[PDB]
């Protein structure tokens, strides 16, 4: 029994995937979700939609209620998690217009709530220490992957095409995010440093959100939307609101091809293991216990 | 007609670049500046002063209210600030007694108030991603340079001269900052790694200094002072607050040289144009809007 | 008169060292420790053990009230602190079952209250700039690693020794760590970047407690368990609760061997000078003053 919830971050305030059947305003151990959560179908699977800085796009990334966002997610019912999060790039063969399925990040982050486990009044009891070597659900970035193929979408994989195969725009297979505190846009001197430790993106919104869906035993993936190049080249042009938006919306048509692709192949396929072996990280990953 | 706006921090607690006209105390949104401003003029130019730490130096860098600071100033109509950070050098050819007119910065500070927009009632409501790309006014830097020049005072350009043009005490065209919370001096493993980096110096008090000005659309530009070697050196001497304070004591003449000349420069040019952009990148910069 | 207190982390939580004469519960101007501090003596020594997560390790790493802790054993009477730290290695020569005494680290933490000192009104009235260029208090180090050779433990220093010479299990004379945040582990991104910057282990609770060690003018030695390889190595297997538990039972014997060695070592000598030296350098490091 598969459930599929959906966060939209920058440029995505409004997803806007299917007909909305009904809507939820929750309420969480953690507090309130950035807004209230609407409910529909894609096909027969059923499906969540959740902005990440609200309606009206007046909560920064560092002030989103990550665990109130993912908790109320885990409380409806969902089994997974898809995440889109506007970024800049790092690297050459990363361009505007393409998109990347993350499997790695750094974190630069700080001042959020990063768990639910704690010894405060506001969390849950125990303590929680979870691996996080490969930090996203292998099977769901696949899925993401597979659903660009579908739709017709360019995939570049580094590790088996040469960089002249690389078909702007494409799905990148492969990455890793820096994600920073904002909500400022980094220096030129940041930027070269993120380049140099051969990082690929920079963001600021997929940490703690994806630590927060494993804590909660949630299948979870992101699709990075390559929006700049940051700023490590010319002065025409380094990253701001306006260059951000722009690209974003050049390629939303794309990002809810594969997101609606992605919803129905999840649900074309049996999840119980899975499910199971998420849970069970969760219960051997206490070491109060 | 332009108002500047001066800051200073460590070894400077105590300004006293001119005569006070006016004193103020004033209350702001993000809370109260780390202490009363002090009003007055540079030649015809009117400039507004105020102490980083307090006159006592009682407020720790990971403790001031650098909101209210800034936006105090831009309350009172300044529309540039100059701003003094004392330093350690991570670098051979910075050397204590010199001076950065630093371009650049890494981040590495925590727990701070570093935006005036955000979602709770202690802030200003939005959403503001402002570009930081180059993080200063370049027109301001030119000028803390240039007064440099103007008050006998060696400049080393490294892009432009030879390592043989490098004469202490000199003023660097430019440089990178790493901004630590503190209050602790770094070890010998943090300040190797930021050496291995490329970064130029350490300080504690740039950031979200330099931020929150543009955030408030003024002119900001930061001149440090090189008062030790951080810790990547000799046993002796690795840094200490006695060794940043009597390398300050002996650089505070040039420094205060430096600003009044720098004020007097930025009163001499028109900066119509400078002050529009630099506001409307503000509103430009709000995504709640767009 | 000299009074050694011993702080256990992650698979020490019940040091058990001595046989209990006395037991203290404080209120400290910074709040409550962790937990009761325990009282009795090795050999004539006295000494004192505080858990660092609690006896039940409730508490995680990045809400242990450092502060309280550090000063609640300064107001003991205690002139030396002795820590455990469970840790990761990053490096080939650093394998589980090895200890480390540390002589430098790199701060990754956030949210932690890192000082007494301050304008808040939960701090004590000042600004203090310490020097932490070399952390750890050098001779109380020494007294560490000359413990482990009179228990007959391989010690290995990369100063003098060669690569043929690093014999397992082995205290290393020296190393750096990281300290991350946490509650979660890295990721392989992240291990690999701290492994490029040359970093020797990861750890969680290090920093602040070295840190305000030394602004209560106390000796601090901290002693470093390598449990796992993080996760920069094969994928079975990488780090997680189950294999630090694991590897600390096989290494808790010699722990307790050493740790026991090192508190009456430091009862055997003169610390009249260097205890006046931990004062005089707070002192020198207030800039209000
Ligand atoms: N360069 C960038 N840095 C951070 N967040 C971003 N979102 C889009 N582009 C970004
Ligand atoms: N080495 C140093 N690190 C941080 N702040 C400083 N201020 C002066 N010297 C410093
Ligand atoms: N790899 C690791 N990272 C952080 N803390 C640890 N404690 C034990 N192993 C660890």
């Amino acid at each position: 029994k598969v459930k599929v919830g959906i966060i939209g971050g920058s440029g995505f305030d409004d997803p806007n995937l299917f007909k909305k059947v009904g809507v939820r305003q929750v309420t969480t151990p953690f507090g309130k979700p950035s807004d209230t959560l609407v409910e529909g179908f894609v096909g027969d699977v059923a499906c969540v939609v959740l902005p990440r800085h609200g309606k009206g796009h007046l909560i920064p990334p560092s002030e989103v209620n990550y665990r109130a966002n993912v908790w109320a997610l885990k409380d409806l019912g969902c089994t997974h998690i898809l995440a889109t999060n506007a970024c800049g790039s790092l690297q050459e063969d990363l361009v505007p217009g393409d998109f990347v399925v993350l499997n790695q990040f750094m974190d630069k982050t700080w001042g959020r709530e990063n768990t639910f486990y704690g010894s405060k009044p506001d969390s849950l009891k125990g303590v929680l220490h979870m691996p996080m070597a490969e930090p996203f659900c292998e099977r769901t970035r696949q899925i993401l992957i597979q659903a660009a193929r579908n739709k017709s979408i360019n995939v570049y994989d580094k590790k088996t095409m040469d960089k002249s195969a690389c078909i702007h725009p494409c799905v990148h297979a492969e990455g890793s995010a820096v994600t920073i505190n904002g909500p400022r846009f980094s220096t030129r001197c940041e930027s070269f440093i993120h380049k140099a430790m051969g990082l690929d993106i920079v963001n600021m919104t997929l940490v703690p959100e994806v630590s927060l869906a494993r804590e909660a035993g949630l299948s979870y993936a992101s699709i990075a939307i390559v929006t700049d190049f940051d700023c490590w080249k010319s002065e025409e042009e380094h990253v701001c609101v306006d260059m951000v938006l722009e690209q974003f919306r050049k390629s939303v048509v794309h990002v809810r091809e594969i997101l609606l692709e992605a919803v129905a192949l999840i649900g074309a396929e049996d999840w119980t293991k899975t499910i199971e072996a998420n849970k069970a990280l969760v219960m051997s990953s206490r070491q109060d216990l």
